[PDB]
């Protein structure tokens, strides 16, 4: 069952609810901007749904400094390194790639990492700014261990998403915006909620064996007994080696350049601090450097539409771009609402009546 | 059957017949670089043993212009646009990336791209430079058709592979090199000559019946009733979109900002102007701009020997980490040589015949 909200509705309160616990106006600002971009996209993982139990309840457990900003560490003509001072991913991210934007702007290109921040939801939003101002934008986090290695039997690297926005000629952005797992551990939460089956080429218990019920990763993860694919499976003649390269990568990134935890250690540093403290990643091309921009975004939609009108598979009606299917998304429930589970609306009911925070119903 | 022939072999007599075959000097060296490199780090299918069809019989089909140099078309602060002038991509590429490098060196980060280029053999070997330079080195090009997007039925995308090279503390930086479908065309090509079976993930007819025979895809492809699938397979439940939404990424990269043929234009202008007219790109990041390049080493490393520290899957004695199999064939090779196929050895044989160039068999 299913209560539908307006996506203003959603907005409005879950900025009010964040000024109530706390957070700087600028700060609720960015935080509830990504998080609604997650629900106007479709990533129902991302914003409102998850809004009590990943932010509320970690501001309310110290988790997260609601009034904190990124400091500066070190920063060149196109580099700096922010220390995210335990604040919302939400907050550095937007700071850092808008700072990687700018730098761009002026130089040509733009790299801002992070180190010592928290969860920033959609990958996909921070490459979006870039789009927005006419730069191909790459990100990236890093995130606790819940992945194995390509011939691993244990949980070692996070879900590691990479995001891409590209300027395009269409009504949105070329946007690639995905783990470098097959699934995250979302999907996972998602599939307990309505009570349906994983794909077996998801994840595996200790051993290898497959699993088939989303709550068996979720329960034996943290204890370092379950685990979830890369992209390209387990083994190699799939492709496994490919996305477990590539979810290296995300980490490297996220970590390496800002000095972040990485791998087990984000896990391990929780269980001392209290905190999730990660890692992230903001680059930004400046597209005008090289080509028209009008031109270029006129080339990446005739990419797109060569792409949208090859031979379909049979079964099949349309083949789509990134980016494409959130568009629509967004489209929907941007004029119709969207369709809270009962769980999330007992959650926002609960926060109302916390904080004194008005709700239509 | 195989004949052993050392690397030295090989790199000397690849600089004679490219010499012979009128390239200018330093071309010859940039190009017989990179191919040996191939040779060295075990990627069969792009060096000595694809000289003769890939390169020289190109040579001699006017197909590459063994004497051309890059042209600056664009040039800022930290990026680049250069025409090829229809010389070696290897050519184009090395001097592209040394150019990101100088341009990451001076300002923090550089990118270079290039059209009008022709085949680069392993991206690999770029993203190599990079990281020989203490930059974080990331590279790719677009090839002809040969991958159905997802949901399709039909070649559009090239294998388009993603390379990326990262400083490390071992004795061989990370280096993840591969095509963003599952496999490449070279392995069907190598599997072919060696007569095994393909697995079944990587093909599929027209109408999406999987392949086992290797000759099917070769021959069926170019004729567009044929198709290799993007890293994930064909359902998005393995991840398809994924690797399908990266192969574009390298796509987009590759053409959009130099302005070279993209997707099922690069056959289509071969038929017309009888050579195959490619883009590129090259990113490199200045790495001590952030961080103490021996201390980013030594994070890298440790991501590594943690990663190959994790419990090992029954069955499998060792988890690698990107480029450390590159490294032991590399290691391997060096000192003992490589075992080529018969076939290789009398294509040496015959361009020894043509352009006198003394061989010891
Ligand atoms: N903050 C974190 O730590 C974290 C970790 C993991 C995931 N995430 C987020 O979770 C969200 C979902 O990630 P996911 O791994 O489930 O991705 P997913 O499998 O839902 O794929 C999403 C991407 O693939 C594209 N796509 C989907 N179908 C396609 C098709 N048929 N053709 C072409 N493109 C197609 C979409 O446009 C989008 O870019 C992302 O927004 C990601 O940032 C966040
Ligand atoms: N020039 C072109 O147009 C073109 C097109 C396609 C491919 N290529 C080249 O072909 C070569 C082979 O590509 P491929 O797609 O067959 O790649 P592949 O499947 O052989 O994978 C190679 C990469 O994966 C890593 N790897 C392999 N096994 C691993 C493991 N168990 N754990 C961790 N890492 C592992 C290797 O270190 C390497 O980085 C590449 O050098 C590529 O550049 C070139």
């Amino acid at each position: 069952q299913t209560k539908n909200v307006s996506i203003d509705t959603i907005k409005e309160f879950m900025y009010q609810v964040l000024l109530k616990v706390g957070s700087d106006e600028e700060n609720a600002r960015m935080v509830r901007d990504t998080l609604i971009a997650a629900d106007l996209r479709g990533m129902d993982t991302h914003g409102i749904q998850r809004f009590k139990t990943v932010y509320i309840d970690r501001i309310k457990k110290g988790m997260i400094n609601p009034t904190a900003k990124p400091s500066i560490i070190r920063e060149t003509s196109t580099t700096c390194v922010l220390d995210g001072n335990n604040g919302f991913g939400h907050v550095n991210g937007t700071i850092g790639m808008k700072m990687a934007i700018e730098k761009a702007k002026k130089y040509g290109m733009g790299m801002v990492v992070v180190r010592n921040s928290t969860h920033f939801g959609i990958a996909g939003y921070y490459s979006l700014l870039a789009a927005q101002e006419g730069c191909i934008g790459i990100c990236g986090t890093n995130a606790r261990s819940s992945v194995a290695a390509t011939f691993g039997d244990e949980p070692i690297l996070g879900t590691n998403p990479l995001a891409i926005g590209i300027p395009s000629d269409e009504a949105f952005p070329y946007c690639f915006d995905g783990a470098t797992s097959i699934s995250p551990t979302g999907r996972f939460e998602k599939y307990v909620r309505m009570g349906k089956t994983v794909d077996k080429s998801w994840a595996s218990m200790k051993g290898g064996k497959p699993i088939e019920d989303p709550k068996e990763l979720l329960e034996n993860y943290p204890k370092g007994k379950a685990y979830l694919h890369p992209l390209g499976g387990s083994d190699e003649v799939s492709g496994s080696h490919k996305g477990y390269c590539l979810s290296e990568f995300v980490e490297i990134m996220s970590s390496c350049l800002s000095i972040a935890n990485f791998l087990n250690h984000i896990e391990e540093e929780k269980e001392k601090s209290g905190k999730f403290s990660l890692g992230h990643f903001f680059i930004a091309i400046n597209v005008e450097c090289f080509r028209d921009l009008n031109e270029f975004k006129k080339n990446v939609g005739d990419i797109n539409r060569t792409l949208r009108n090859t031979d379909k598979l049979p079964g099949h009606d349309r083949i789509y771009t990134a980016g494409e299917k959130e568009y629509e998304t967004e489209q929907k429930r941007r004029k119709f609402g969207d369709d809270l589970p009962l769980v999330t609306i007992n959650e926002m009911k609960e926060l109302s009546s916390f904080y004194n925070v008005p709700l239509p119903f």
